[PDB]
């Protein structure tokens, strides 16, 4: 219960919405992508532009609340929503403005991915992001944000010029190379730390079609196919990228009804570039088995991003344990397989997926972000419906991580989850973590913003 | 050259950007997507909620301004822009609230199609709207909208369930089947004639993976394959939809490059339903001739919604000639034949699309778009870059479409270029068009909002 004077003042203050416990619209908007996370949050704050971000932030300051905020909601943490505090709400927040003689994009805070490929492209640009369209800007560009394009043009900070934040003292601040060059520096890897992000800047680049490969390779040729990837990796151009998820094969038409339901090898591959070039290019690494339901496209960029993942089911429940490997040994490979060979749910992966390329050449102390010269990220990213079988997912998951533990480095922010709060300084290492806490005792001395992958201050 | 205290009066009730002729905004702010029509605004107000549209209404009636308004700039008549006038730009407003709980959608007035379906896809939801992702949903809806669902759900107006819209008195209204039910029906089907529609609800569908093909057929199997469409199409299963664009052959690796940059039959698609149903359905429509650069795949319906169109370049300049045809007979589809041959464009299409199935079970008179009944839609879409060619390009569409006339009937509205505002009464016919009036003289008496497929008041 509040000071009502105090939200008198915030809501004199706010233009967007406010949903109460006791409002129509309060389960829907407290419910996150992982369904395993269920907290009722004091008040849900739909913000609808920087000045009302400036209301909710100076509020939940002075009335004490704990503070969520919330992108697109895709937090493996569970971090954008809070029991009994406000969640400061940035889905309504989706414009994006691109200039296409500039090849630059502005976009809000709460903007999902979709909505921002699908305006880049109106103009046959895009920068890199993440694979699954309905995941939020926000959160993905601050940890980092990996997907198509990463290995020819990087990371998503790493093509970001600009960001409009709303720090925990209200101010609104701009930071860019020259503008608070400290905070930029944080926000391009730091997560949530920081402030409110209302605006992220882009460089653009023109990406026509892209020719695009998926196919699935039965566990018999499990060596075969992951010592091949790995090979060809370590010498691949940036132009291809290679990815792996092992998962219980999708029961689609053009694969075999006897593999339905069984652990496969679901193999997705393109190429930046000309597509003859990826014709080529393509073919030459689709063999390392027999390819099973084979589909080759030639995509807009814009489809390429709206295609994962084959069978388009939305989980309800989620558990991921993730780490970085510096090389892929074979006897790491060995474990990779015997652990996917007993996947249970049809909706959990092991994704292996090879970055490096432009994001392995960006200096180390450019960005916040941690461990760009590991080219390889392995995510057991266990997904399932029904609520009493938690318990045998998450073991998967569990037992899977546990038993690649050494091969595994580091971590990425964004692939958290809620039980590993305490990953934080092993994720970045001391040096960046260190310099983390110098930019958080500046900006947010009292760490108004916890809920994310947090840095103490000092 | 405008008054001080009341633009002073709209500036302080307005929480939008303006653009001045002499803002850095102005130039690109002006150019919508045809690219033929260069027009210079007095003002380009871009709104961010609805009391800001209710302002700049107003601001333009006080003022005397000519009003265009702007959602997604695809307009092919060019209604988006104008000269000495206000524009009522609404591309910042673009948020979309979907509800899982009550497969419901809200989205406001500015959205484009891929944000949209970025919305409703997060939770396996959607309905139907156009083919190409960066059109906005606005202008769209509001003349019907057809596209990959429209067989088997009916237009995009078949499943609006209300508006909120500003008149031209300044006024925000709700439109539904139970609130000013008579304006509820204009503008499902009349364009922006009533009022501003600063935010559609819809009812959505559950859409999963659909299969989906797309091939291409030399014009030497022209003939079959153009009659095996319309035989087949007039029993075709609602799930089933299947749509012919005649074009260049795009200079794609799954093509001879013997068949690049020549005219070919581009035939794209698809099962909404089961996929393995799917396989055997579209399969059994593939083979009318050779198909020639097969791609099939089982896309999640926002991969579908991105697909369009193979190549992915965005034209300069277009210039656009429609019709609906109740029949296809051999002559036409000779006709149509001929001057597929004579295209010189390598982003010209001759499209033939089927309709029909849910859109024809509506009975006429329940909206405002005419002609459900006839199945054929027949568009020549020319799509060039030199405006030293203009001539050229918009001859061989003014001469395809005299060449069918007789087949040719009433006209979609949102395919209409920007010479054929006289095409207003064909396209509605005559119980429509004066039935629109008659709403006309009620909501906007001045004809405030002209710039559209303009129905004068009365
Ligand atoms: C299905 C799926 C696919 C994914 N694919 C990829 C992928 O291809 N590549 C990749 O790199 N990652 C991927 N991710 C991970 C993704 O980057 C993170 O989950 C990300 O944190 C989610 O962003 P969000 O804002 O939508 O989530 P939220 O839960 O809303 O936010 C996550 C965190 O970011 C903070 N935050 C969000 N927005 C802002 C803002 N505007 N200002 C300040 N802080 C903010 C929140 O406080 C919170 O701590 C995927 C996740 C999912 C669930
Ligand atoms: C590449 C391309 C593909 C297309 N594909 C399809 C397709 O598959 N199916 C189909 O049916 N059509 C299709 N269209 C046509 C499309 O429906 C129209 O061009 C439509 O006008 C697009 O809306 P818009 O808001 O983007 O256009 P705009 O230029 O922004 O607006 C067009 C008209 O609508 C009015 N208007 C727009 N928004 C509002 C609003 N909120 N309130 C009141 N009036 C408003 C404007 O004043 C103007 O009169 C396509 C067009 C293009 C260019």
């Amino acid at each position: 219960q509040l000071d009502p004077a105090t939200l008198a003042a915030f809501s004199a203050a706010f233009r967007g919405e406010l949903i109460w416990p006791s409002d129509a619209d309060y389960d829907e908007a407290r419910r996150i992508w992982n369904g395993t996370i269920d907290r009722r949050p004091a008040l849900i704050a739909r913000c609808t532009s920087t000045p009302d971000v400036v209301a909710a932030v100076s509020f939940a300051r002075k009335s004490g609340l704990l503070v969520a905020v919330r992108g697109g909601g895709h937090s493996m943490a569970g971090h954008s929503v809070c029991d009994g505090g406000i969640v400061i709400d940035l889905s309504l927040m989706n414009s994006i403005k691109v200039s296409r003689r500039l090849r630059r994009a502005r976009a809000q805070g709460g903007c999902l991915l979709g909505a921002f490929d699908t305006a880049t492209q109106a103009h046959m640009l895009a920068t890199p992001a993440g694979v699954v369209s309905h995941t939020g800007l926000g959160g993905l560009v601050l940890g980092g944000g990996f997907g198509w394009l990463s290995r020819k043009y990087g990371l998503s900070i790493d093509n970001l010029t600009s960001v409009e934040i709303v720090t925990a003292d209200g101010g609104v601040l701009t930071a860019s190379d020259t503008e608070n060059p400290d905070l930029f520096w944080a926000v391009r890897g730091g997560g949530g730390n920081f402030g409110v992000v209302t605006a992220f800047e882009f460089d653009l680049h023109r990406v026509g079609p892209v020719r695009f490969a998926s196919t699935y390779y039965s566990l018999d040729e499990g060596p075969q196919v992951i010592r091949a990837w790995r090979d060809h990796m370590a010498t691949a151009p940036d132009e291809l990228t290679w990815a792996l998820y092992l998962r219980l094969a999708p029961p689609l038409p053009e694969l075999p009804a006897d593999m339905h339901g069984k652990p496969v090898i679901c193999a997705m591959s393109c190429w930046i570039g000309d597509p003859h070039e990826g014709e080529r290019q393509l073919e030459s690494i689709l063999h390392a088995g027999k390819p099973h339901g084979l589909t080759k496209a030639t995509l807009p960029y814009r489809a390429l991003q709206a295609y994962s993942f084959p069978g388009a089911v939305v989980p309800d429940r989620i558990y991921t344990k993730s780490g970085y490997l510096n090389e892929l040994s074979d006897e790491a490979t060995d474990t990779v397989l015997e652990h996917a060979a007993d996947i249970a749910s049809p909706f959990t992966q092991l994704e292996l997926l090879y970055l490096g390329g432009a994001v392995a050449r960006v200096p180390d102390d450019a960005t916040a972000y941690p461990n760009r010269q590991s080219p390889f990220v392995t995510n057991l990213a266990a997904a399932w419906m029904d609520p009493t079988e938690d318990a045998r997912h998450t073991a998967w998951a569990r037992e899977g991580y546990r038993a690649l533990a050494g091969h595994l480095s580091g971590g990425y922010v964004n692939f958290m989850n809620p039980g590993e709060a305490d990953r934080t300084r092993e994720a970045y290492g001391a040096a960046k973590f260190e310099r983390l806490q110098g930019v958080k005792a500046k900006y947010d001395p009292t760490n108004l913003f916890r809920l994310n992958q947090n840095i103490p201050p000092s």
